[PDB]
């Protein structure tokens, strides 16, 4: 049932669909720098998702708590950043957890406490500076139709945030 439920869903304003590979679920306690414990539902294994939003789309390959490749197209800098934020949170990477600042106590529109993955999502939806700063950058190859993006959102032909590429298409 875990495979079935995680095959198609909405997260962070994006429709996710699994296109390849599998995972198993498990509950994993993590600790933010503010020493807050979050019990997250972790996907264990290699999978590939497509993400479709209002103003951006992405393709994501990930493994257990590790983003492998992310390609995003968007209408503008804002919508592209938004897609990158959701992918980074969804990746469940340690460096994303470690980018949290302060305590998370987000509530939905009925004033009920949001689940841990949504605590993370809400947090970084407000400001992704620490997230992008701590994610990491790498050298990239020059591939036609693709360009890198730095943590300050400036495009670069030489470097990019780790695993992240922006499609000109």
């Amino acid at each position: 049932s875990h495979m079935r439920i995680s095959s198609s869903f909405s997260f962070g304003g994006f429709t996710f669909k699994r296109t390849s590979g599998s995972s198993v679920k498990r509950e994993e306690e993590v600790l933010t720098g503010n020493l807050q414990t979050l019990k997250i539902r972790v996907h264990e294994g290699y999978e590939e998702f497509t993400m479709v939003g209002r103003r951006a789309t992405a393709i994501l390959r990930k493994a257990t708590r590790r983003l492998i490749q992310l390609i995003v197209s968007g209408r503008d800098e804002q919508s592209i950043a938004e897609a990158i934020i959701v992918a980074m949170v969804f990746s469940q990477e340690d460096c994303m957890i470690k980018a949290v600042r302060g305590d998370l106590n987000f509530v939905n529109r009925a004033n009920q406490r949001l689940n841990p993955m949504h605590q993370l999502l809400r947090h970084f939806q407000k400001d992704a500076k620490v997230l992008f700063q701590n994610w990491g950058v790498e050298h990239i190859d020059n591939v036609m139709g693709m360009i890198g993006i730095l943590p300050d959102m400036t495009p670069s032909t030489e470097m990019s945030m780790r695993g992240v590429r922006i499609s000109k298409m």
